[PDB]
């Protein structure tokens, strides 16, 4: 058994996932043995993505312990993400069927709308005019929800959600004439620095579960984080309170999360890092403790994707 939260389609979702992303330069190989290193430590949820270009290495992990009977399918959520040049609804399921070939996985348990804003289709991910432009498409995202609908109804992806959406984008789905599945998730950049109180009661007000991503302060890798952004993990009030509870400042950050009622992801390619991460299961924070974090909170956004701003969907 393990902790999960049901969700807006019935389906259930493990509250502590595993993060695949790594920096380009950091060998595609190293993503093989961390999934499985998290599989053994106890995470029942990995996060993935086409962009991550680790499809491959992911999918031959969680094959090879369920091959070697360490664990069942259904005991895995795999989530997906549907890059921005296949935003155009008739280019929706074959990104999540080549997504499914290259994991060799018949099914996703999640698969989301990656990023907002969309860009020009084909092969290339980031695709870019001869003057290094960006190639930015005009794509209705509700057309594109819709063949996400079509997906969970062919059984391809057993629930679908939504990431880096912004309230008014979240509506623009909710209000849908026609809309047949809600968004489960809006899986977005959450963390004591930023704390997302007023989006994340806007999800619960309906049943979204918000999913944390740079939960720990992010990679920190440049260009896409500012290196001048504070450190969360030496923030001075996580690392009393990990002091305080024989924890990390990493544990207080994750638990922090659950007990506020979000979902939370944790990258680790560390061997002893995974296997500290699901520790968070094993003590609690009280009342005290909780608002003593809420007050870390900063406006901080250290993940703004901002090679992608200009257009109307950009949602910071
Ligand atoms: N939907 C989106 O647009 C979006 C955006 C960003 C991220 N994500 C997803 O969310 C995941 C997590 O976000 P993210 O990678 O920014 O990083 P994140 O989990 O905040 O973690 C950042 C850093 O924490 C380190 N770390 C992990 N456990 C630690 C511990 N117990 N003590 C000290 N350091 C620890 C990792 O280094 P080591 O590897 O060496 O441990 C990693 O570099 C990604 O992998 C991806 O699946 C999605
Ligand atoms: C959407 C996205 C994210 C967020 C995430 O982790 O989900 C991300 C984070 C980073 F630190 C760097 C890149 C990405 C990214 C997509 C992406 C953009 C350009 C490239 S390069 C120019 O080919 C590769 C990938």
């Amino acid at each position: 058994k393990y902790q999960c939260v049901k969700l807006n389609d019935g389906h259930f979702m493990p509250v502590l996932g595993f993060g695949t992303y790594a920096p380009a330069e950091v060998p595609k190989s190293k993503a093989l043995e961390a999934v499985k290193l998290a599989i053994e430590a106890g995470f029942h949820h990995i996060d993935s993505a086409h962009v991550y270009n680790n499809e491959e290495q992911v999918g031959l992990a969680i094959r090879s312990k369920i091959a070697d009977g360490s664990v069942k399918r259904e005991d895995i959520f795999y989530t997906s993400k549907l890059w921005s040049n296949s935003h155009r609804p008739e280019l929706v399921r074959p990104a999540l069927e080549r997504s499914l070939k290259n994991l060799q996985l018949d099914y996703v348990d999640l698969y989301l709308i990656h990023f907002p804003v969309s860009v020009k289709p084909g092969e290339e991910v980031i695709p870019k005019d001869e003057n290094g432009k960006i190639l930015f498409d005009t794509v209705d995202l509700c057309a594109t929800w819709e063949a996400m609908e079509k997906c969970k109804d062919a059984g391809l992806a057993k629930s679908i959600g939504v990431s880096n959406f912004n309230h008014r984008l979240l509506e623009m789905i909710l209000n849908k004439p026609g809309l047949k599945y809600k968004p489960v998730c809006n899986q977005v950049e959450c963390h004591p620095y930023f704390n997302q109180r007023k989006l994340l009661d806007f999800c619960k007000s309906k049943d979204i579960v918000l999913v944390a991503y740079s939960a720990l302060g992010s990679h920190r890798e440049e260009p896409w984080v500012d290196p001048n952004s504070p450190v969360l993990l030496e923030d001075p009030v996580l690392c009393a309170l990990a002091k305080k509870h024989k924890r990390t400042p990493a544990l207080i950050a994750l638990r922090y999360q659950l007990q506020r009622g979000v979902v939370v992801l944790a990258k680790s390619y560390n061997e002893q890092r995974i296997r500290q991460n699901v520790q968070v299961f094993e003590f609690q924070l009280t009342s005290e403790e909780m608002k003593a974090i809420d007050g870390l909170n900063r406006n901080v956004r250290y993940l703004t994707l901002d090679i992608f701003a200009g257009p109307p969907n950009y949602p910071f």
